[PDB]
């Protein structure tokens, strides 16, 4: 059964205007500014930004690639889609 969302979980995130994006849940670093309450901060691959997201954006990766992973005309989607496959947890700073 499912926990809540935690640091390196691989997701597709929702934003306005874009399509679920491929993504994962950061760890804060020391020092790092820290996410609204109820908001996890999302680091979007392909486009290497971030943004704070609540669980209603945030679609499991392993369940929803079928769907929403497959290539996108967007700036940095087809990237993304590489990375969250081929090396999800690497440094991207």
């Amino acid at each position: 059964m499912p926990h809540a969302f935690k640091p390196g979980d691989l997701v597709f995130a929702k934003m306005k205007g874009y399509p679920h994006w491929p993504a994962r849940i950061d760890d804060i670093a020391d020092g790092a500014v820290k996410p609204p309450p109820n908001k996890y901060p999302i680091f979007f691959f392909g486009t290497h930004e971030t943004a704070f997201l609540g669980p209603k954006d945030l679609f499991p990766y392993d369940k929803s690639k079928d769907k929403y992973g497959k290539p996108n005309k967007r700036k940095g989607f087809n990237e993304g889609l590489w990375e969250i496959q081929n090396n999800p947890h690497a440094s991207y700073s």
